[PDB]
């Protein structure tokens, strides 16, 4: 049974995508809608984000939208985006999720400086808290044997009090076009976040998600101040994968961020182990970061 679409009132656009755009909507007097799937605290109207399939969508776009509903219906964790409701029995097709009022994590961290017109700062423990939450969400996806394939701060959302949820906004956003390697007729690839075996073999696993987490953790500790391997070309990043394969000590790594102690950097390096099996599981990464 659908969420009652009439209870949504459009406020503004937040973003757009390959098979739907995301609108900020208001829900008046939401108390009668509360359920195991639809939580509420309560500025008395509830704000939600709604991804909507517009009227001129291609058949291919509609199919991808309906499959995204199915994929997201799997997701049941405090640090993963969740479907509060859907409207799919008639058009327009809608996915309803929590409004994450501080937007994507990359833009959020880019707007802060590490604790030494106001001046937004973030503390080192809070950075660790951000990182721990990402690891907790990934720990959950690992239990589902669900491979994310595009973990990065651009795909994470920030709510109140530095709460984090992992999401997936796809690979077509102009804002982050430089984070993907495009060859005509091939899958688009986030190569600067990809494990060497992914670059060479095009297959993604939980272990390559762990590598991408290492790069995401590096982003967080950089406060997103620069692109991974930013002074290298896409081609050099791809060649670096070859050097991991050959294992003659000529592969290169992301450097230690200014805000990152050597002990935490050693954890990053463990995420970038040549051998998939030597990379720490997310349960271990989460324990380290939280404790
Ligand atoms: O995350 C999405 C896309 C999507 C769908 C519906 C709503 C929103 C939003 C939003 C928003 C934006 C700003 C502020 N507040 C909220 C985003 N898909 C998806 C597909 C497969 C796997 C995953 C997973 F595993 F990463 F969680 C996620």
């Amino acid at each position: 049974v659908d969420f009652p679409r009439s209870r949504l009132r459009f406020k503004e656009k937040l973003g757009e995508g390959q098979f739907g755009e995301v609108h900020l909507c208001e829900v008046d007097s939401p108390q009668d809608l509360v359920s195991l799937d639809f939580p509420l605290n309560v500025g008395h109207p509830l704000l939600v984000a709604v991804k909507i399939l517009r009227p001129d969508a291609t058949k291919n776009a509609r199919n991808d939208f309906l499959k995204e509903v199915k994929i997201m219906s799997r997701l049941k964790d405090p640090n993963i985006i969740r479907l509060l409701g859907v409207c799919v029995q008639d058009d327009p097709l809608c996915m309803i999720t929590d409004y994450m009022e501080n937007g994507d994590l990359n833009q959020f961290l880019s707007a802060h400086q590490l604790e030494d017109p106001g001046d937004p700062t973030i503390s080192y423990p809070m950075l660790l808290h951000v990182a721990a939450q990402i690891a907790s969400g990934m720990r959950y996806l690992a239990t589902l044997n669900f491979v994310h394939r595009d973990l990065a701060t651009r795909n994470c959302l920030v709510g109140e009090n530095f709460t984090i949820k992992i999401a997936d906004f796809g690979m077509s956003r102009n804002l982050y076009a430089g984070d993907y390697y495009r060859v005509q007729g091939r899958a688009v690839l986030p190569i600067r976040w990809m494990a060497w075996e992914c670059i060479l073999m095009g297959k993604f696993t939980t272990a390559s998600d762990v590598w991408a987490f290492g790069v995401t953790l590096w982003e967080v500790l950089m406060l997103c101040r620069a692109q991974p391997f930013g002074q290298l070309t896409d081609e050099q990043v791809i060649e670096n994968a070859g050097e991991f394969f050959r294992d003659q000590g000529r592969q290169v790594y992301l450097s230690r961020p200014p805000a990152c102690p050597q002990g935490l950097y050693e954890l990053m390096l463990r995420c970038w182990s040549r051998e998939s099996e030597q990379r720490p599981p997310f349960s271990q990464l989460h324990r380290f970061l939280a404790e």
